[PDB]
């Protein structure tokens, strides 16, 4: 018969990054965590982890996946009626934000559950297998200059084809000059993404995008609020350069919301925001649909084994917060990520999470 | 290790049927069926089947699916990665009709093995639990007086809640004797629908819908050619009565088009048409996105097992052409079926498929 | 010289109900309220409180109210300032769900400050004046017979003119029997609105509302989930009674979305979600735009000293969580409530408050 | 104890200006204003001045003032309810024009009284706090040799890095010139803007426009008739340089339309046609709403106390009429206007007045 959960846990941890990443907003020096546990009554506890961007939401996120968990005992391990079930718990409170963040560690953490009960990698599970998914690396504010040595290891080495920079945080200038130098250093062959975290309004960014073009940039992603999706689709209809977006968007019905505006030529949903695996995968027939190219925000590991499944797979987020508690940190092969079992591969290094946890 | 493929064979049968199903377009009076093998190299074989709508179909059939089969021995056992090369591999002479209906059969066969292979009904491996979904009995077209007794004994004691009957096969007058028949036979509380069968222009359809919008439909199916998804959309803007379509419409895409024209109010997409299992589950996705309950149209036993991961499920049609050659046949209990188990529950009555196959 | 922030607490609480409040989701029968003190050096110390729908949302909340409160210790009390400020801190984060609530809890209590050093109520310092505006008295599930006395007194002894109940618990005859026989006892000249708080799916409230037109009602509300916008949209496409939403809606861009999808007629904002009183002029603006009539989602105090200064000002909600714990508990007079100061006339019974604190 | 108006009155004078402002309609070399006086009971006169454009609405407006003024004795001093008094008295005549500019600066001269007695700057009162708005030198016809000496005070002394000039006077070739002159003075690093104050047809302005694209200006004000929306929008969805527009509308309906119509990117309203303060706010959420940058027309002292609290705040215009009649008169410092109190900071030099006043 199917398993059951038996008790559900979770602890905060801090991790510390060695590339502070500068964005148009502050800067994030440090990867603030969630690490999920699910017991169950078949000899397997499923893992997940949430990255919670500040400190200030660790202590509500635990609380949330541990009090929402206490109520799942008894229940048995079956992801889609479990979202369900949290849907209708959370209808009228609403599930966007914090709540929702925990209601996607926890379907994630199911369905890792489920990949370790089976021996087999979640990816899978889901009809697909698990293959290199082309990957970017994703950095803060960059310097050709004083980040040559990194960039350098990242396409030599690791054989990264794509990197992602910050923008937004000052004028123009700054960032034609910090483009300008990086396309220069990286050469004509390798992708460039460019982040505006939601820095601008929609007449600066049709501003920027345009002075902007003649560098080659796959996309623009976040010109303008998350929630301005009006905003997006207006920057969008004007943009030469692919718009992106998404990885603040909550649950399939936020992506269809976004869709049905136009907001972006591309998407990237979180699996902490879409509703983990069982949301990432509706969204996934939207894309299809709709046919916009889906790729991953952060969260590598888990994303590895969604996007082989994902008719539009575009590219894997490559930005490691979790590397350090875990048992078997993400590999990067020739550029590209492959999804490892079993479940997410997600275990926690026991020792590492001691030394980091905080309460 | 991953099953692979070691071969597949197809048979045509022709089961009887209690009773003719009569349509606007002719009369189904058997079930020419197409019983779909695969066989694995992990003492495992995959099933499922096609209903074929007539005999003309099932040698072309029987011939596609071995023809396709054939060159897919040593593949790996990988759902959507399979989908994808018969995607590639049909792109240019196309997928729509013949080959689409082979291609689905395959991938249902699939899902098929690899439920028997964990030991799982099909609806657990997708993150859903078997469970009873509200079904429906579809009728050709019905006479009150004369089919009395069979509705009866299919509301009573099967529990049947909701009963489909035909219209288009002659004037409006006849449609509404038939409707006014029924709904004073069955009363307010059970659910009936009406079938049009493309039978209709637009200009007809709207005309004969507000003249049978007092008797309390549930929807209007198919009331316009399927490939005419303006003249459908024409129909539903002016229709007070939902209009339920899809059962004809080709692979995700022809959903995604079908949605945009804003062609049906409800769907019920057909497991042979749609791209099985793998395409039904893109298809769910665009429900939800689109808000449109989501139905089956026949194979209720494969239904079975997708309807329960369907975010906007509806209704599963019930009609049985497949029980004579199951080991085990459908089961209706208090108007729902259950999805059964390993795979789709599909295994072959070997002494019944000798007596009803067609060579 | 303009006061400063010198600290921020937040303490939990649960009311009791005189009685239940059922809903299609639950059962509302306690008042989990989050109580805000807003210290600040200039002898004043601002209050406002959240409604929290369940107990499960008070230790989240506390946390974020005050961990967020304490960033601003210092700042100048400026609400304008201070939400831009809050705006940027959770921009990648995120605000919408419970660290939305906090901020719109916060920004009401530093205008309820403002009011308090002014000696005025906030009403008069957005330029407007403490008047009468019309209520409704807002009801779980009504039953005609059970409830006459409660009614009656409503009526009587409070003066109301309109009263809300619930639907969507149950199928369209549990709700057509209820609104029935409320406007059988009642009769033509009480106004009735009717809440299925997002229980429904488009096509099941575009069935049930066109039944439920003969009872002339004021408004439906939240016929399908908040978050569908494109399916509200539909909804009131087809629906001849006016649909109303809003109270689940989040900050100004919120409500933008909803107003560019035509997702309602009439909107009710909750000062807890759209930003409080910062933001909830901005929507003013917004709804006098597209001449939408603009009610308030409970918070009837604080939603008192806004809705004299809202162009389309349309009913004020009374559902009264906090009077236990409000030295000047809300009152209606002629089936109207007036706006109380000074400040937001939230001032705490602390005998009360060590009552029914939960921790 | 709130104020109640006792009288009004209202002066016209004629400034002196240091050099005449040329437009495409014709040059004004003088500064014709109406200054309106709001007496209260409580010591406190309210203050707001009119420009008038030509002498011959001094009269009219006069009259206008202290007939409606007469009026409002004896009335709470409550701009939002005045205001809502002032739009049912004109209902039926109609209040766009002269009518509505005496009803704004009513309005205004009700803010400026409620700051006085309240001893603090209106932009607190509207819950922002007095900082520097980036402003704009707003000029007539340039040629950038005869008033290079003019422009390098501004940019040099003043500190301004926007300067706007007027085009239209003649044919393209003269806007050219003229343009690319000032770009030559100016250099890179110098915002320009372009007011064609009406003067075109919409297929002439999308001609000049495109021809003007070179010159990275900032913004093309007025186009066309500021009553001709759908001519100003067919401009917007042709031209490369951002559309400004907004001066000429009247009261937050007028921007309603505007925005409805997709009029303009940009928006900048007056004080004196779109209800004053009051009505600013109104706007404020429109311009937020649709994300449309928002700047102000001339009136600077009054606007820098309601840019603050705009989301969308963009520029200040700087066009000084009132300076020689002011005890205070406007002071830019590196570039920015910041607002001054108490109310609007506006009291008159009653020796100036004196001398300007016509009867
Ligand atoms: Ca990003
Ligand atoms: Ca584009
Ligand atoms: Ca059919
Ligand atoms: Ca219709
Ligand atoms: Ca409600
Ligand atoms: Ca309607
Ligand atoms: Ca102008
Ligand atoms: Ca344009
Ligand atoms: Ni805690
Ligand atoms: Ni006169």
């Amino acid at each position: 018969t199917t398993a059951a959960i038996t008790g559900v846990t979770a602890r905060a941890v801090i991790t510390p990054m060695k590339r502070p990443l500068r964005n148009a907003f502050g800067v994030i020096d440090s990867g603030p965590l969630v690490l999920i546990d699910v017991t169950t009554d078949q000899g397997v506890t499923g893992h997940s982890y949430l990255f919670a961007y500040t400190r200030l939401a660790l202590k509500p996120l635990v609380h949330l996946v541990e009090d929402i968990g206490r109520e799942l005992a008894g229940k048995a391990l079956v992801p889609v009626d479990l979202m369900k079930a949290m849907d209708a718990k959370f209808r009228l409170l609403g599930w966007q934000g914090l709540v929702g963040m925990a209601v996607s560690g926890l379907d994630m953490a199911f369905w890792d559950a489920l990949g370790q009960l089976a021996g087999k990698p979640v990816v899978e599970l889901l009809g697909g297998s698990a293959r290199p998914i082309p990957a970017y690396d994703s950095y803060g504010v960059l310097d050709a200059r004083d980040d040559e040595r990194t960039l350098r290891t990242a396409c030599d080495e690791h054989g990264f084809r794509a990197i992602k920079s910050k923008g937004g945080h000052g004028d123009l200038a700054t960032d034609e000059a910090m483009i300008k130098g990086l396309r220069a250093l990286l050469g004509p062959d390798i992708a460039l993404m460019l982040d505006f975290n939601q820095s601008l309004d929609p007449a600066e960014a049709t501003r920027r995008i345009a002075r902007l073009a003649d560098y080659d940039l796959t996309w623009i992603e976040e010109p303008v609020p998350q929630e301005n999706l009006s905003g997006h689709a207006a920057v969008r209809e004007r943009s030469e350069i692919p718009i992106q977006a998404g990885e603040n968007w909550w649950f399939p019905r936020g992506f269809a919301e976004a869709i049905a505006a136009g907001a972006s030529d591309f998407i990237m949903p979180d699996l902490m925001k879409v509703g983990g695996i069982t949301g990432w995968l509706n969204v996934a027939g939207q894309a299809d649909a709709a046919s916009i190219p889906m790729s991953s925000h952060i969260l590598p590991e888990a994303s590895a084994h969604v996007l082989p499944v994902t008719p539009t797979a575009h590219f894997l987020e490559v930005l490691d917060f979790a590397g350090a508690i875990l048992t078997e940190p993400l590999r990067v092969i020739d550029g590209k990520v492959t999804a490892k079992g079993p479940g997410l591969g997600l275990a926690w290094n026991e020792s590492a999470v001691a030394k980091y946890q905080v309460t």
